[PDB]
């Protein structure tokens, strides 16, 4: 009804992406009719190309280094894959959704958008946690 997210399967993922076990680096979903289930999976960022796709649009979770916070020594992101080849229903559908996965979030640190595969650069997530201090209230917000 409106719409049914499958984070049951993420969550897995989720927490598990920090296990030895299982090792899955990151896992992404898309809108699969009416509903959010896995899709693709990563067993290293490598992957992460060959499932990049500007004609697709899923959610990423990969767990980067830190290589300072000794908290488990290791950083945890989520990052949004909006495809520029998709129909406009799922669009509409990944605002009311992305926000539904994103409040189950109670396992990382920050979330973070991307638009191209070049934005899917390690060095590009890991400046970003870095930062951790929005400050675009001066820019009227956007």
């Amino acid at each position: 009804m409106a719409t049914k997210i499958d984070k049951e399967a993420c969550r897995a993922a989720y927490n598990l992406v920090r296990d030895d076990g299982s090792a899955v680096i990151w896992v992404t979903f898309r809108y699969d009719g009416a509903t959010i289930v896995p899709g693709d999976q990563g067993a290293d960022y490598q992957h992460f190309i060959q499932q990049c796709t500007d004609d697709v649009r899923l959610f990423a979770f990969v767990r980067f280094t830190t290589g300072d916070a000794m908290s488990k020594r290791s950083k945890f992101a989520l990052i949004t894959w909006i495809g520029e080849d998709v129909s406009g229903l799922q669009r509409a559908k990944t605002g009311t959704d992305k926000t539904l996965v994103k409040e189950v979030v109670q396992n990382f640190a920050k979330e973070f958008v991307i638009s191209d595969r070049k934005e899917l650069e390690e060095d590009f997530i890991r400046s970003e946690l870095k930062k951790a201090g929005g400050a675009n209230y001066d820019a009227q917000s956007e």
